[PDB]
């Protein structure tokens, strides 16, 4: 079966590219290698990311106003509701998840917050979609007291798009016979955009040992970042392992009585292809073919929920902002009281949604949370060490509970 | 009747925005509110405009498509010429009256002109269509003697977008069947914008609101400003007021046999909303809605008319232009001769056609005029004082004179 | 006959514009028309230029979604292999010849290599369509040893935009019904485009002239470039002549038994346009026009190969490169053994496929070859004072290459 040795072929990339990237580090890694050869040797796998985000756009665009226009207004805002709901409870179970282990483990024995939401609600609407799809919009400070300026920088705004595509495909649904040819030119075009996904999955193996092999090759050694931060690592993973293997299991299984591990095993290359892209946007394609064709989730439902949650579910981002908080109060010594640890969580919980869904995107927020819970930012300086495995760790659950969520859905449906 | 239903909304948008503004600076204004509750405060505005702008493209290009491939191409070059001959004298009109304003009462008791007409050639012809949907031609210049140097500069060529819609519609028309797919496929692209129009209207009063709200909170006090302008605010407003009233209604009562006041209130929202914003691009979506629904003009004439005259008619830039180079020699107490008159008049009503049709766009090409008519640029500085208030009443009356030659151009159709 | 009359219009538009610009020189120059009064000049040429990039890109992507879509896949892929084979050869064939006339006549009597051809599949699979359409991915440097850090400059990436039209084309025609709505829209978005290019060519007479009167104004005077490079542009201009009259019309003939002189009237426009613009990108749209329906070439064929060689095919590009290494090579005295030229003629080769197809895009890529042949890069400053006209030079027969090899799979094809 094609599907399973897809599987086979990610998984083995994934193990023989943590290999070869220690095989080069344990020969020199990048000093040996030189700066010229170290980049022509991480080229696959930027490849693969490039070819990923190249379809985020069209993808999600296409995909999402089908799915707008495929259900009742009534109908489609109430599966809106419940995805939301089931987005929300899940973050903030992995945001609780996270402080009771910084606080049981104890590991640590910018922008304006008023600004960074309004960044978000200027992104969530944008003022021009040709620049969105390439560009969000970012606030810096002009002194003059600080005053917040704003202008369009690099990044796809896919929030502002995923909005304006489901507003556009509930206008589809609305206009009626005359809007159903869009429906057919988008359906097409998502089609066609599926069919590069299928054909990118086969060199996604390659790209993901490469990335892999890049990641832990650029690394000093293992020793000096974890002699130093093992137990914050630890929360992190353990945090992150315990929502993914254990927690969101066992609420699609109460909701959904089917065995959940199946279901992952039908995504076990999207989620690697995550682990090694860091990044829930670019796994995103991956994550719709695999949960449309390995699993047994409607091709509508998918296509309405996974593009929304890789955008504002982010279980794993949350609990990385809780732990990290956690942590910086354990090394300032700082008090966390009942009202403290409630702050931690809803701050997280509502940046969760404006984390971009990219490389390195949970410590640009994490100061928001540092803010609204006066904690030192400094300490920051020492997650950025390890962000590059948390971020991994992160996207991994991340993309983990839009399919989940997809598949309760569908159940809820059925 | 929900039509009337939204008009008493805008008007009380407006009404209730202007009320609670002062009720702010009353109790402090900025300095009572502080820089981040103030951003908070004009935030609503600033997504109305978002959600405008958002649409300006789309909207554009497709109602702009479908025109001009709904009509035999002789047909439609009569329309246009027929179309441009009322704007150009409208605008000339609108330039003599606030010439004759400003003589009369006497108020006021960069870029090279070649350049400026360069670039808005190329604008014209967009070198490319992606950048143009969010980027025009700007020159500016090094030291080398002056050499004139350019690039893309941030804003949308609304201009070189509206001219490939035309060209590419009259392309589609020429094709025949084989251009029918793309007919359909733009008109109904255009529906779906218009519903996105029709929801982005119940909105519009809120936006107006804190648009107005903000725009009179961010005054130092009326005062300030009119102890000193208050007889060129005067001169610019009487003569937006009697262009507006007077002048524009007699002519389409004269061409158009039928009551202009009852089309003025067909069309108040997007006035309102263009005052609020003041901007015609973004106000064009909502006065494209209001003329083809609230009055009579015909899907084609409106969708073919109001966008060119939103970015190429421009009755209030001109006006206001004129107004403020007379008050300038006033100031400087230089002569008026008659070719001096003429040339006022004649540049200001080219330079309306480049006015990129966006808030602040007219002090940009008062330059122009102060340079072809050589006059002192440095008072330029007393209108920025006022010009927020003197952009807004213009674009008033520039979207108002395109929904009154749609109507006369409907009538003449008919 | 229309096509005759254009084709004379054209050779008319390109005698006048010399004869043109040597009066102004004549005249005094820019110095005699000064700085605003020369751009006023040229203005005309510009205008052309914006005209054809603004098509560019609809052209290039309808069409090769078009011809993608229209064959087997299995007949697509034999295609493109005959395609790639002969733009190879004939790459390599006009590489011989430039180091051949350069040895023989003997006129001379920055970025890394590998981050070149990085960039290069780089831009080959876009990050970002949207982004694509104007920009393309480069790479700089910054100290730290040199890092290379890469961001997005402008300029179409029409190589990325070629891959992916390709490979969308391959999809749809995977898809089988579903995907033959998109077919036919594309084919009725490039018949647009193609009647837009129709209308383009009654003025690219008045373009071209324009824009070869103010290039050879804007020279020193001839005696200042000839006296010291007259052997160098011999060298480039007879290659380039052997190469476009002989050796592509002899390899025509013995695999197309047909007169190849005819096939070259056929295309004089775009040949003059190519010469006036300096690029093959915006001489592509008339070349397409002119190979369709003024040859006999089929309408996939053409619209699959033209679009594919215009970005990859560059026998000029390569002829230039190659003289101007050996040219190089000859002013500092350096030995050139075998495997020396062989190392010219294969980097050669290689960077021709990375060259943008834009005005001055040789030299970018010239100091590649002078480092992979270590060679003194200092002295393309020489190459610069006649680059403007060895650089037409070049696309003229860079798009001479792909209309001969269009017209030869043309005749495989039937
Ligand atoms: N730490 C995080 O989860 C940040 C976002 C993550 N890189 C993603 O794309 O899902
Ligand atoms: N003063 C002016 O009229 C400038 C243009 C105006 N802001 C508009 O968009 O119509
Ligand atoms: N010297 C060259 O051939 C560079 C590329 C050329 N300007 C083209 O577009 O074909
Ligand atoms: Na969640
Ligand atoms: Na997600
Ligand atoms: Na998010
Ligand atoms: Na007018
Ligand atoms: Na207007
Ligand atoms: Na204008
Ligand atoms: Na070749
Ligand atoms: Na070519
Ligand atoms: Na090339």
């Amino acid at each position: 079966l094609r599907a399973n040795l897809l599987v086979l072929l990610t998984v083995v990339a994934v193990v023989a590219g943590v290999a070869l990237g220690l095989g080069v580090s344990g020969a020199g890694g990048a000093l040996a290698l030189g700066p010229e050869r170290l980049s022509a040797f991480v080229f696959p796998g930027e490849l693969l990311l490039r070819l990923l985000r190249m379809i985020i756009l069209p993808l999600v665009v296409c995909s999402l106003i089908g799915g707008a226009a495929s259900l009742d207004p009534g109908a489609l805002g109430r599966l809106g509701a419940w995805a939301l709901l089931f987005f929300l409870v899940t973050t903030l179970l992995a945001s609780a998840l996270g402080v009771g282990l910084a606080l049981a483990l104890q590991p640590g024995a910018s922008k304006e917050v008023l600004d960074s939401f309004l960044d978000l609600a200027r992104n969530i609407f944008p003022s021009n979609l040709v620049s969105a799809a390439f560009r969000s919009y970012s606030t810096t400070y002009e002194e003059r007291v600080k005053v917040p300026v704003g202008q369009e920088v690099e990044g796809m705004n896919i929030l502002g798009l995923v909005v304006f595509a489901i507003v556009f495909g509930v206008a589809l649904r609305k206009l009626g016979p005359e809007g159903e040819l869009l429906i057919r030119f988008f359906n097409s075009f998502n089609e066609a955009t599926m069919v590069l996904v299928s054909w990118i999955m086969w060199y996604a193996p390659v790209g993901i040992m490469f990335l892999v092999a890049g990641k832990i090759v650029e690394m000093e050694d293992v020793g000096l970042l974890f002699a130093r931060l093992g137990k914050y690592i630890l929360c992190c993973l353990l945090g992150h392992a315990i929502h993914g293997l254990l927690v969101l299991p066992l609420i699609y299984f109460l909701f959904t009585r089917k065995n959940p591990y199946r279901f992952l095993w039908g995504i076990v290359t999207p989620l690697a292809t995550a682990f090694g892209t860091s990044s829930s946007s670019a796994t995103l394609p991956l994550m719709m073919k695999c949960v449309e064709e390995n699993n047994g989730v409607a091709k509508h439902i998918s296509r309405f929920i996974l593009p929304i949650g890789a955008t504002v579910n982010m279980d794993g981002a949350a609990l990385f902002q809780c732990v990290a908080a956690v942590f910086i109060a354990q090394l300032s010594q700082q008090s966390l009281d009942f009202v403290k640890i409630i702050t931690i969580l809803v701050t997280a919980t509502a940046s969760s949604v404006g984390a971009a869904g990219i490389p390195a995107g949970g410590v640009l927020t994490l100061a928001i949370i540092l803010e609204a819970v006066n904690l030192p930012v400094d300490h920051i300086s020492l997650i950025l060490a390890v962000d590059w495995l948390v971020d991994r760790s992160c996207t991994v659950l991340n993309v983990e509970g839009d399919a989940l969520g997809a598949g309760l859905l569908q159940n809820y449906v059925d």
